[PDB]
């Protein structure tokens, strides 16, 4: 916004000065005859200031002018110890600007008057944001391996380059090539800067340094979804033990991968990264045989384990609604509009039998459970939801929403309960709907999780919703239409419209035709009623008929063209979920440990395969 | 399981206890020079066993140390006589380990010191299991054959190895290779194996041993589908008789194919297994011919004789419904909502008009019609499999339970009759649905109805089941809403919810909309209503929505493109099925005998194809 504004006047008033100054111009231009005037007239203003604190050498760097670059040094050698200073480019030297460009003549030459090669530029240009375009890091060493080249980074750590240093990120130069687009070209320099470790005294081999945020270079593939990297990375933390012809037994590490309780794993980085290249990695051969485990035989046994308790609690909280305390009315009818035949019981009156006394026990057991629902999700919503994620697990999404919403409503039953007010149908009705509801939900893991299951069930509710919005203006139009036309009627003969709440919550029912279009045929309606409700039939059957076939056709382009699982970080989130609820004695840890088979305090994964 | 638990424990045991001892790690790190340290120290314990009961000849050979394994040889020869011991690798030789490896020249060293090619490799870890990812025998020929070397299978024979040796389920090294995953592979393995044949006075040739279930390696490629190794195998029966440019007249053999009456054939085992790639060979040229030859001729005859007797009957039946013995009642109504007017007479007031002598001989040919149901039926799902292929084979047609339970409504029905008991219209209602519901099987006998049935028919467990729970979900919850919302109102006016078990049906009505929702417009409905019902209304539409794209999806998409597949493997079970109940004198066998052709007692099958 005002910011983009401010970088684009920048860059304009950047070549703005370079053509109105003649030694930044020949510079640029490379007139190198234009260079041997001016410098000869008593080194005229040799420390040049231009748009981002650019000295001339700076410009020659810059557009790849080795010639015009060469008279600079010797005129002033001074220059070459010169950042950039404004904010953008914070920094910067001329040795950065060769070295991003590939240009060898240039380096060289920079490097034979003893550049510094340990040099940072701490400009917001070259820090990592979605706004910058390129992240290299740091350094001159960190900006020759994201280019690909191969012939400087052998070059600069000749004259000195230091492998083991960090951005302000804490990014050593191995965890910035996981970050590059280009997977391929990283793989190759990942394996040059390793080689250049030999070093047996730093007390940490480098590719386990970890940045500021805790992470490896195994963990940041895991999370930013390189996946050409994270399988290159994981034969480190393979081990075959035997080949039986076409069999093979491989052991795999799973130290940083399982969780520990202390210590986030990889598992739930995944999660909070909340990125569609991460959950990639969830479908790589150590990771993918672990979620399917224990989504075997602990995560999903429990799951239906607790979906099976809850529904105890909602056929119980079911019969104190079915028998609650009611008398006949005590005052007389007032309309004759009036059909209330009964009331509610006053707080003395309501357990005065041993049959309300069964039911005291069963409204007791209510309303401690659900102290317990808030006792045990006030923190989960505020640690899930706005902190790591939400709505990407089963059970998930408006799950935690309506379970909330449902204890919320039973403990308004309990205080209405108290003070003997009226209207407890109030908080019950949306407690009956609120708590079988999520009944649903708990019926999504007995399901055998297909790749395109729930999120065709929730992209399906998504678009009911967007329907929703339409169709409102849709109603709004016909129903206030439809009041006016019968608002000189009699409603004793047809009384669909007799209000505006009621003509439109009528309309409501006749677009998804589950009551009968209005008919009298004893009495003549009004003319402006019959084409009017025509056109409404006609734009209600359009309209439904038009939503099927745009489920359908939104559909097929998330199946066959979005291309996005979704399916192995819900059962991910979940098993996560589960794992800190319960105790440890009811969770053994996944995998196998050392110092009984000797390998370590490792937690190791045996997978067996064919090979054919 | 634990099961898994209990084989990854022993594979890291395995790799411990050569860790630990100092000859097992040598000999399996290929370091010979330790080899000679540890015999001329002592003739130490060489016959020592690690977890799976191996020696250090067994640990030379899985790792292919063709170095290692000589010295244990010369030191003590004695080893290559010893089984592994365990119960997971019971009775495995290093003979059998050096064959899998294909250490050809390790081969050479076993056998110049006469290893036994004739050891049963008898372990768990070998049985035919679907938690094992090889079946490859119990023998070095068959190890061999499965892991497609021809120099070994050349070198066992010449040293006297069994060609005719049986698994402990019956399987000579011919079955086995139909078993195996590359069809390709298996067809050159095939060919050789039958050029060592040659010493034919053994009564059953190899490609006619059966094993312990009856079937031939013919049957056996029927019954899994193997088509490549069913063509193959079809070359040996064949019989060219003329070629006449493009023509040929083929002539096929047919004696394990057609159903000989005895034993189960061909056509009888491909219907009565759970395969798919099975019943590709329904498509295969003989099968294909002589499936059209048994329906067009005597097949279709004898179903649509059967399915008009069939349609007679239960209209005998349906008229004898109708015409049922109701008098009068009694005694006087109770309530004003009592609604009945007839009652039932009873067997002395049943029979004495005209009319009731002849809808006695109606009665009578239902009773009759019932009791040959459960002859023809019932014998047939007691001594062909007692309780296991009368559930098992309900995936290939559910009409055998509707039309035995359709035989016990009309008894049950009868003994109500006899003992004058109340309440004959539920077993008749149940008896009615499932008469005319049986009429729908016969629909397979025509090319009209056939193929559009199957697609009709096919309604999936996956999905449907998941809506019907979901459907159950919604109807607790909001029936239990809609019947405290008009627990205190007048039920005179709208009864819908009037009591508990008619809101949960109005509910379910509601759900389907097959009744319209509940309004009176001359009375003040409570304001809950509003709110619960357009809730519910827009729950119902969803789960609809939900219910159509599943059944746009990857089985029905499945079916679309199988139908006409799909029938003609339901004309063959409706004409084995015929063939068994019907007798030897109204079916003929099929083909043509040979007897007075000069070709034996075999029944031919002609036929005549165009190369072109
Ligand atoms: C009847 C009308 C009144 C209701 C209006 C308000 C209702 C909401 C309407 C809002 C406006 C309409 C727009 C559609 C909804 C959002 C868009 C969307 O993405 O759809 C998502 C629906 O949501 C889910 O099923 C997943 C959960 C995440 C969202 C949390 C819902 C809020 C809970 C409160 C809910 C109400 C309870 C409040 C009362 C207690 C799914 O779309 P998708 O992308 O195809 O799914 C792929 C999943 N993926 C994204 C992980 C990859
Ligand atoms: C999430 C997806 C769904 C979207 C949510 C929204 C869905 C719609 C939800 C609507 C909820 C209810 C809204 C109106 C309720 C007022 C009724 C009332 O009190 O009537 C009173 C009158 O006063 C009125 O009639 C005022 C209504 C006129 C304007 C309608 C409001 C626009 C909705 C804003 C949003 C729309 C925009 C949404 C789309 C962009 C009483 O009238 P009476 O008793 O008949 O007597 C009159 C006296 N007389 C006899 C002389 C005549
Ligand atoms: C696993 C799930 C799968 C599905 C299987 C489901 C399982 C089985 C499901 C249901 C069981 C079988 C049906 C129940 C019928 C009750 C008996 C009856 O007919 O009513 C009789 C009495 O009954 C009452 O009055 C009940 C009063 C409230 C009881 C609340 C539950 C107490 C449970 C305690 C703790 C539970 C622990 C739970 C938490 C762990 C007759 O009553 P009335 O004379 O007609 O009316 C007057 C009553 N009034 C005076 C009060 C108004
Ligand atoms: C004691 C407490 C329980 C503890 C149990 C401990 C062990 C539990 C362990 C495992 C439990 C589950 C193992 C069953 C086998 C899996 C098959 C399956 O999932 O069905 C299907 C899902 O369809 C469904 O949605 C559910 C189907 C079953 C009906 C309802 C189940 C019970 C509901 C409540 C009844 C009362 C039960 C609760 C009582 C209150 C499979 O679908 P699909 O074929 O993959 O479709 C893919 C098609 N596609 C590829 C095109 C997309
Ligand atoms: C291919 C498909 C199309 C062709 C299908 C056939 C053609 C169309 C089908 C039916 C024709 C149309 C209706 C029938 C005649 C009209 C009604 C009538 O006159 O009946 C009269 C009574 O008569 C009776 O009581 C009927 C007895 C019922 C059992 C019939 C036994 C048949 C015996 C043969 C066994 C067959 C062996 C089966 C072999 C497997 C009516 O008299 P009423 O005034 O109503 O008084 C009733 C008093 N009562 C209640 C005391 C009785
Ligand atoms: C009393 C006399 C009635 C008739 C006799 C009894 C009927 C028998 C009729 C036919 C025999 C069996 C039919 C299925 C064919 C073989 C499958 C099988 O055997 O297993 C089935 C058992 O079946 C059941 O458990 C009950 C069926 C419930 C149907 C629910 C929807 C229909 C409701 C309509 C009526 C509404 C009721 C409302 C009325 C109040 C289910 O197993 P599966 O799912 O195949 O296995 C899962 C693996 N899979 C996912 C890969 C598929
Ligand atoms: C109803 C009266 C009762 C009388 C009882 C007395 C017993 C005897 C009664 C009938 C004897 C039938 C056997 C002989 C004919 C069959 C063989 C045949 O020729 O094939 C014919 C088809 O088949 C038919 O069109 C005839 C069907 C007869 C009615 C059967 C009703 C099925 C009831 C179940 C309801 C099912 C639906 C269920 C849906 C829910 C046609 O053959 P084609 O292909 O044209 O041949 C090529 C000829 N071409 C070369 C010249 C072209
Ligand atoms: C698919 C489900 C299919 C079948 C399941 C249910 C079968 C029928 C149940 C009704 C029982 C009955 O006869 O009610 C009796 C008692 O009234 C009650 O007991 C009310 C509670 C019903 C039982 C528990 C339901 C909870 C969910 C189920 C738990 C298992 C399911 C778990 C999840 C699948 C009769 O009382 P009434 O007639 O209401 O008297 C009204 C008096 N009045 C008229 C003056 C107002
Ligand atoms: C004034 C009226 C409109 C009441 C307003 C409340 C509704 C807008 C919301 C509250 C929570 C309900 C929800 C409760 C649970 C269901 C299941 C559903 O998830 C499933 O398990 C079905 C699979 C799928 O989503 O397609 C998601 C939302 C839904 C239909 C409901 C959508 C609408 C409801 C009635
Ligand atoms: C599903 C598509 C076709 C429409 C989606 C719009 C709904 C989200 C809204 C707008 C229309 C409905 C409303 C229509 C009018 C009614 C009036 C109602 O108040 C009364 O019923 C008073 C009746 C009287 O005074 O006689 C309160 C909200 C309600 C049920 C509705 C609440 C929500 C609904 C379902
Ligand atoms: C006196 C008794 C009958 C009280 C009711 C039983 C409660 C002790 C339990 C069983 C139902 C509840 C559970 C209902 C559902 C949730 C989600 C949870 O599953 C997850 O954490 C994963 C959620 C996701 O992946 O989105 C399991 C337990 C929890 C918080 C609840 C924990 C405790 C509750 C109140
Ligand atoms: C006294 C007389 C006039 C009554 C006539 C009796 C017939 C109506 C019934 C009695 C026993 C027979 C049935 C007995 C069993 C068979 C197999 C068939 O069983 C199946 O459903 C096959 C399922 C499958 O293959 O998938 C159903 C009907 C059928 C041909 C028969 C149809 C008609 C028959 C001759
Ligand atoms: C359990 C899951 C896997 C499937 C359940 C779906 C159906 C088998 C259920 C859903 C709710 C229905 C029931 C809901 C309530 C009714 C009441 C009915 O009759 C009464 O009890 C009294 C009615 C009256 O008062 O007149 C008996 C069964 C019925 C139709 C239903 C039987 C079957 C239905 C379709
Ligand atoms: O059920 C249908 C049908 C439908 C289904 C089967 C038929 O035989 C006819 C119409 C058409 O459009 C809809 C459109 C909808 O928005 C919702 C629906 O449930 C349907
Ligand atoms: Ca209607
Ligand atoms: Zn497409």
């Amino acid at each position: 916004e005002s910011w983009a504004q401010s970088r684009d006047e920048q860059n304009l008033l950047q070549q703005k000065r370079i053509w109105e100054s003649p030694l930044l111009l020949a510079a640029k231009d490379n007139d190198v005859q234009a260079l041997n005037k001016l410098l000869k007239y008593e080194d005229c203003k040799v420390h040049q200031r231009g748009a981002m604190g650019e000295t001339a050498l700076h410009i020659a760097a810059l557009y790849d002018n080795l010639e015009a670059a060469m008279v600079l040094m010797e005129a002033a050698p001074e220059l070459v110890f010169e950042p950039m200073t404004s904010e953008l480019y914070e920094g910067q030297t001329a040795l950065h600007i060769a070295v991003v460009n590939q240009n060898m003549n240039l380096v060289r030459a920079l490097l034979a008057r003893r550049a510094s090669v340990s040099a940072r530029a701490t400009g917001t240009a070259f820090r990592r944001s979605p706004c910058n375009l390129i992240y290299f890091g740091e350094h001159p060493l960190s900006f020759a391996a994201c280019v690909n080249s191969e012939e400087i980074v052998r070059l600069l750590i000749e004259h000195g380059a230091d492998i083991r240093a960090q951005d302000s990120l804490g990014n050593t130069v191995l965890h910035i090539l996981i970050l590059q687009p280009n997977k391929t070209f990283a793989c190759q320099m990942y394996n040059l800067l390793l080689s250049y470790d030999r070093h047996g005294d730093h007390l940490q081999p480098l590719d386990l340094v970890p940045n500021h945020q805790g992470l490896t270079p195994f963990k940041l593939a895991g999370v930013e979804g390189n996946t050409v990297m994270f399988q290159h990375l994981m034969q480190k933390r393979k081990h075959t033990q035997w080949t039986y012809g076409p069999l093979t037994s491989t052991l795999y590490d799973l130290t940083e991968i399982d969780s520990s309780g202390d210590e986030q794993s990889l598992l739930e980085l995944i999660i909070t990264t909340k990125k569609r290249e991460a959950r990639q990695i969830l479908d790589q051969t150590p990771v993918k045989e672990l979620v399917s485990l224990k989504w075997k035989r602990y995560g999903r046994p429990y799951f239906c384990m607790l979906g099976a308790i809850y529904l105890l609690y909602i056929i119980c909280f079911t019969m104190c609604c079915i028998y609650r305390p009611l008398k006949p009315r005590t005052n007389n009818r007032t309309s004759p509009r009036d059909n209330t035949l009964l009331q509610q019981k006053l707080l003395q009156e309501a357990y005065m039998t041993p049959k309300d006394d069964i039911r005291l026990v069963g409204e007791l057991v209510t309303v401690i459970g659900a102290i317990i629902i808030l006792l045990v999700e006030v923190p989960d919503i505020f640690r899930m939801g706005v902190t790591r994620f939400f709505g990407q697990t089963i059970l998930g999404g408006p799950f935690h929403v309506l379970i909330i919403t449902y204890a919320f409503m039973v403990l308004v039953t309990m205080v209405m309960r108290l003070i003997s007010a009226s209207g407890e149908v109030v908080p019950m009705s949306f407690a009956l709907v609120l708590g079988w509801c999520n009944v649903m939900y708990f019926a999504r893991g007995f399901q055998m999780l297909g790749p395109f299951t729930i999120m065709i069930q929730k992209m399906i509710f998504g678009d009911l919703m967007r329907f929703c919005w339409l169709m409102a203006v849709v109603i709004l139009g016909f129903a206030s239409a439809f009041y006016i036309i019968f608002q000189t009627e009699d409603p004793e003969e047809l009384g669909h419209f007799y209000d505006y709440p009621m003509a439109l919550f009528s309309t409501f029912e006749l677009f998804l035709t589950i009551i009968d279009g209005p008919a009298n045929y004893n009495v003549d309606l009004p003319f402006m009623y019959s084409i009017t409700y025509a056109a409404f039939a006609i734009i209600a059957t359009l309209l439904m008929l038009n939503l099927l076939i745009a489920m359908m056709g939104d559909t097929h382009w998330r199946v066959a063209h979005e291309r996005d699982e979704l399916w192995r970080a819900q059962i991910v989130a979940t098993t996560v979920m589960l794992e800190r609820k319960l105790p440890r004695c009811l969770w053994p840890r996944s995998g196998i440990c050392g110092r009984e088979y000797g390998l370590g305090d490792r937690w190791f994964l045996r997978v067996e395969d064919r090979q054919d």
